[PDB]
């Protein structure tokens, strides 16, 4: 009933809101060497990638 | 016998040779909000993630 029209374009919170929306419709996320099926893995992913280079 | 992608790990130099391997065998790199289908996008992706925060 309400599509999110993207956060901005590309940002840290862009990623977080995008992967959240996938989990909020009950579906997984495909990212760098990782597949997030739960928000457990999503919050671990976020703290990982903002520290990973 | 590489029955599973890099066993259960993903190193940085290993990621580069692995994503090049993917593009050279006919695959793409599905990372955070980005899909690398060319080695143009691959050199962009490597320098991106090592710069990303």
């Amino acid at each position: 009933s309400g599509l999110v029209p993207r956060g901005s374009h590309m940002d840290l919170e862009e990623l977080e809101e995008d992967l959240k929306q996938a989990l909020r419709e009950g579906r997984k996320v495909n990212i760098l060497g990782i597949e997030v099926t739960t928000e457990e893995q999503a919050r671990r992913l976020i703290e990982f990638l903002r520290r990973f280079i």
